[PDB]
């Protein structure tokens, strides 16, 4: 009931970007998160694969009994998305839409940018909503398969991760772009790094956080949401790879000390 | 249908506060207004009542083929909202939600006041909505039945009005709020004079407004939004009253010059 948690699945730690802004605007409500680590990247597999693994990640959380589920996850989102939400009882919730709908509302010259995994740019599911809106617009999509792995090596703050980003997006600094959707929940984790590169004149739209917003109006819609006082269980972390270079990660970026995480089997 | 209207419902011409604007936020949806005048007001009502008129509203709507009802009337939303949305197969929006969400993120001192009839005081709908969000926040409300009159009397901007406002929300006064919402769609038409009986300082929230946000991400998240380009239809107006009453406040409030209204019949 409105006292279950909420879920949200990912192949990794991105989905964090989603859980990160979720403990700021929703602080009442009870989260689990499930990262597919083992299998990350999602990016360059088959959709009909993103699919099965999603299901997979979705079945797991459903067994925990949660009352809405996230999809914080655009790859899955993108291939995923409207045949879950059609199966499931719970609301079920993309984060493509809601970065759209923000980057349609900030751009000024219409050039908008959308970087993002190898799958979510092949679906297109951002240059068709941005289109469903404003079809004036310009949409450059790029897709960035060198992001997760420094993202999931912990290092999205290094030199190393720098210069990935500078020579992936150096294919952008012709546009003129105003606006940039950060298209994979991993890459706010690089957003200091890719807002150096892009420019300070560029808004770095960032997907995850904004569904958020959804997720709150969501609750009040479908009148499920939690009691406004703390959880009396605290939030759980999963992960199918090692929950101890999960929780480095997790612990650094949430800003939650000695966070733990639990490694699970999805198969 | 995508291509089908969002319908809005009220006792008058209070709805014309959402309805405006959605003309703004939502320029390609195309809408269908029905303002049952002939019975307004609806505040001093008893609920079974209002929950009678306001499934009459929805059904002559819903006849019209609408793919989503937003029952822009707080009165109504108070104690008919669950049922109707229960019943129906399309999105049913309140207008009482979204108001005491947005009210919630703008107080600084906790102290946030509601006007709007005396069936909407009467439910605590804004008092329990605000509660189930921050406990913290000291609610103060008050019906203003002298309210609704003079808006469906076309008289919001006379000398009468600000008497009226000032006598009433006397009240409130020296009560320390920073924030009142106006819980009543027609209130808005009145902000001005609301706005300067209360401070400058206060903030003044129009729950009807803010209930467009939200209709545009269920737009999203039940995938019905209308193509991106204007309508081939246009926007409808009903009423149960006098067409020539409402196309003279309608025409001015939303700035559409010879708008034309419907007179039709309700039971
Ligand atoms: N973080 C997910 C998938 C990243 C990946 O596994 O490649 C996304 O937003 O696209
Ligand atoms: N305008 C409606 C009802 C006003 C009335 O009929 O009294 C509301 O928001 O309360
Ligand atoms: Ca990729
Ligand atoms: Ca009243």
């Amino acid at each position: 009931s409105n006292q279950e948690a909420i879920g949200l699945i990912d192949s990794g730690v991105g989905g964090l970007t989603v859980l990160k802004e979720a403990l700021k605007q929703l602080p009442n409500e009870r989260l689990i998160y499930l990262g597919d680590t083992a299998r990350c990247p999602y990016g360059p597999r088959p959709a009909e694969q993103v699919v099965q693994f999603t299901w997979e990640m979705a079945d797991f959380l459903l067994k925990k009994r949660i009352k809405m589920l996230v999809i914080a996850c655009n790859t899955a989102t993108a291939v995923a998305l409207e045949e879950i939400k059609a199966a499931l009882p719970i609301p079920v919730v993309g984060v493509i839409l809601p970065g759209a709908r923000a980057a349609v509302k900030v751009t000024k010259n219409n050039k908008i940018g959308v970087i993002g995994t190898l799958g979510t740019i092949k679906s297109a599911s951002y240059e068709i909503a941005i289109k469903s809106k404003a079809p004036a617009i310009e949409v450059t999509s790029l897709a960035c398969p060198k992001f997760v792995p420094i993202v999931e090596s912990n290092q999205y703050r290094s030199s190393v991760a720098k210069k990935i980003v500078a020579e992936t997006l150096q294919a952008l600094q012709l546009k003129g772009l105003d606006t940039l959707i950060l298209g994979c929940t991993h890459y706010p984790l690089l957003r200091p790094v890719i807002q150096n590169v892009m420019g300070s004149h560029v808004t770095l739209i960032d997907s995850g956080a904004e569904t958020v917003g959804e997720v709150s109006m969501l609750l009040d819609y479908f009148d499920i949401a939690h009691t406004p006082e703390a959880p009396t269980q605290p939030h759980e972390f999963y992960t199918t790879g090692s929950a101890k270079m999960f929780e480095e990660i997790a612990s650094s970026w949430l800003g939650i000390e000695n966070l733990k995480a639990q490694q699970i089997h999805l198969g």
